[PDB]
């Protein structure tokens, strides 16, 4: 199979461990972890497209579109390919994830091992706010939390 | 994928930016940079296998090595593929960075992308240090940073 492991890390009390599994090269990618340190409600979870730790989260870029899409839901016909929806988070601010999605991929030309995967501040409206935001970032906010997206055992 | 980055950080003072270009799918791949709060000397400079940073630097596991040799420098033929020798920092504690290895790789079997470039204490004894931890590390000491290597812009 194949395994991929994420450190959460952010300028604030944003912090979590995110992990996937893929156990084969068409098969949908398990998506659990949790986050701590989020105000309770929904938040934006996006992996983008460079794995860049620079500039902080902002070095990460857009959202992983490497098909040229919209941004949308994780279920919808137009979203990009990074677009995972949003995480839930309690009213102790822990988001326990548990994503399952067969867009993203472990390996291949629309793999997101490299790249960084974000959590995000305000909630996700998956491209129905009506704007030109809602199509690009869907409204998420700004980046919490950041981690680059590694190989792991 | 042609540009890589990865951000070096620790628990310690050491930390630095590493840039990769590999322009074509078969050539060496340009490692150059700049590392800060190191000691004045080498110091290993070795990619390791799995980019994983929840347990620091020591869940980042061994060295890169995909077809079971043992331990040895950056223009040595028995050498893990990550292993790029070591870098040497100046007085003030400051590495500047410029390493063209042919062995390692941005894409195919060789990649490094998604695993972790991880700097170490002392020097690296290039396989020949006369120890059994030479044949593994090299003596290359504790993990003083490590860091995701993601894809760049
Ligand atoms: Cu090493
Ligand atoms: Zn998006
Ligand atoms: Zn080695």
């Amino acid at each position: 199979a194949t395994k991929a492991v994420c450190v959460l890390k952010g300028d604030g009390p944003v912090q979590g461990i995110i992990n996937f599994e893929q156990k084969e090269s068409n098969g949908p990618v398990k998506v659990w972890g949790s986050i701590k340190g989020l105000t309770e409600g929904l938040h934006g979870f996006h992996v983008h497209e460079f794995g860049d730790n620079t500039a902080g989260c902002t070095s990460a870029g857009p959202h992983f579109n490497p098909l040229s899409r919209k941004h949308g839901g994780p279920k919808d016909e137009e979203r990009h390919v990074g677009d995972l929806g949003n995480v839930t988070a309690d009213k102790d601010g822990v988001a326990d994830v548990s994503i399952e999605d067969s867009v993203i991929s472990l390996s291949g030309d629309h793999c997101i091992i490299g790249r960084t995967l974000v959590v995000h501040e305000k909630a996700d409206d998956l491209g129905k706010g009506g704007n030109e935001e809602s199509t690009k970032t869907g409204n998420a906010g700004s980046r919490l939390a950041c981690g680059v997206i590694g190989i792991a055992q």
